[PDB]
């Protein structure tokens, strides 16, 4: 069923990595910052059960189903394992409030969440804008139960996400429930189909680093991920990229001196029929320009384990690039150049 509504959420952009909006959870309602996740479908937020052992529970906001008469008790446990760190606690249901639509919802209240990474977290919990297939525990994605409402114009999400302004009057990013926003993209969408419903993952045909460099050359995944800060690729494919870049490796990423980084070539996402093309001023954190100081890369290697990997992931690097439309009712992504 459809509706006439189309309901944006502002999002806050901390450091280009994290990208998070509000949401409101029971009566009186309690507040949360969530990453929207398209690489994810479960919603979670800390627990007022979670051990005050846990750093990360007493550096967040956590949800007392104590102080809420609309919480109905559920207790199924729940384990979350994500490429970053994992998350456990239990379901519960409660109404949840984002952006002006109000959705009865199934969430995990976590009572088990590391200091590595959490404690870096600017955010509280995850909203999963996936599909279903994915959801652990078989719970109705929060997209699925307002969809079930019939308010919404189209069954389509759209995400805007901006470069990081130090200017308060800059909006970190948007995501637009029920269709897209004409001001935050210009041209028109191009669209890709999906492999297959259940993940926001399509074919990609090649990825270009400058002129005489070819990587995914007989054709590769390419997972469209909004809860992923960087662009993501196989530790192999990375491997190739970063010696083309003439990137040296550490811990958790890779680097550039400084004054090398805008003389960086362009990487180029061949995706449907386009090309989608990043300059070094796209995935290069230009922080200086000193031949003294060595500067990140928002391109990192990390192995997806199957069904859904070997895969590239773009993540808030690309889509800071490119405004993204995730269309449910025709299983396709669109992409716009972002203004
Ligand atoms: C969690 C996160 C929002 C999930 C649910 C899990 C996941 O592992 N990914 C992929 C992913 C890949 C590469 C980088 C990141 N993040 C996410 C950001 C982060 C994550 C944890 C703590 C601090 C900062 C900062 C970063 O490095 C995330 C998701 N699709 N969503
Ligand atoms: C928890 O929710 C699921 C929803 O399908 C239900 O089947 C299950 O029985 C519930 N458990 C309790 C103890 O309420």
């Amino acid at each position: 069923t459809l509706g006439n509504t189309t309901s944006s959420v502002i999002l806050t952009n901390y450091m280009d990595t994290q990208y998070y909006g509000e949401i409101g959870i029971g009566t009186p309602p309690q507040t949360f910052k969530v990453v929207f996740d398209t690489g994810s479908s479960n919603v979670w937020v800390p627990s007022s059960k979670c051990s005050r052992l846990y750093t990360a529970c007493v550096y967040h906001k956590l949800f007392d189903a104590s102080d809420s008469s609309s919480y109905k008790h559920n207790g199924t446990e729940l384990t979350l394992r994500y490429s970053t760190g994992t998350v456990s606690g239990f379901l519960s249901q409660d109404i949840i409030t984002v952006g002006g639509i109000t959705v009865t919802q199934m969430f995990g209240e976590v009572t088990e969440m590391p200091a590595l990474p959490f404690m870096l977290a600017e955010f509280d919990g995850v909203v999963g804008m996936g599909f279903i297939e994915q959801a652990i525990g078989r719970v109705t994605p929060i997209f699925d139960n307002i969809i079930s409402q019939g308010v919404l114009k189209e069954d389509v999400f759209s995400f805007y996400y901006n470069r990081d302004s130090e200017n308060s009057q800059s909006l970190g990013g948007q995501i637009v429930l029920g269709g897209s926003d004409p001001q935050h993209y210009e041209g028109n969408f191009h669209y890709i189909n999906l492999i297959k419903t259940g993940v926001w993952q399509i074919q990609m045909k090649g990825v270009s680093v400058g002129s005489s460099t070819l990587l995914c050359e007989d054709g590769c995944l390419a997972l469209v991920d909004t809860g992923a800060s960087y662009i993501s690729g196989s530790t192999s494919s990375i491997e190739k990229l970063m010696e083309a870049l003439g990137a040296k490796k550490r811990l958790f990423d890779y680097v550039v001196k400084c004054n090398e980084g805008p003389t960086l070539p362009d990487i180029s996402f061949h995706l449907g029929g386009k090309e989608y093309t990043l300059t070094s001023a796209d995935y290069v954190f230009q922080e200086s320009y000193s031949s003294k100081k060595l500067c990140t890369l928002a391109i990192h290697a990390m192995d997806i384990p199957p069904p859904t990997g070997p895969t590239w992931a773009l993540g808030a690097t690309f889509i800071r690039k490119f405004y993204t439309e995730f269309d449910r009712r025709n299983n396709r992504i669109g992409f716009a150049l972002a203004r």
